[PDB]
């Protein structure tokens, strides 16, 4: 009798961990974009310019 | 007189316990499949991916 239930709740544990992992993976992806963008943009700003002759 | 009947109903007790056992055994079998499947699938999902270079 006991055995049956153990299996069922095990399934839930798996899925819930999976769902949480998805958040972390996805979020890391979302940040990767902006992280790079910010650095490149900021460098081009400080480095570039014109000078009156 | 009494003896005769005792034997007969004993037979029924046996068969009814047998039938109930069958349910439990079978059901455990049915779950074994899906339990494993879910775990393997979920792991392969979280672990795999591609990355832009």
């Amino acid at each position: 009798a006991i055995g049956i239930g153990t299996l069922i709740i095990f399934i839930a544990m798996v899925l819930v961990a999976a769902v949480a992992a998805a958040v972390l993976i996805n979020t890391s992806g979302f940040l990767q974009q902006k992280a790079m963008a910010t650095g490149k943009e900021s460098t081009e700003q400080v480095a570039s310019g014109l000078l009156c002759s």
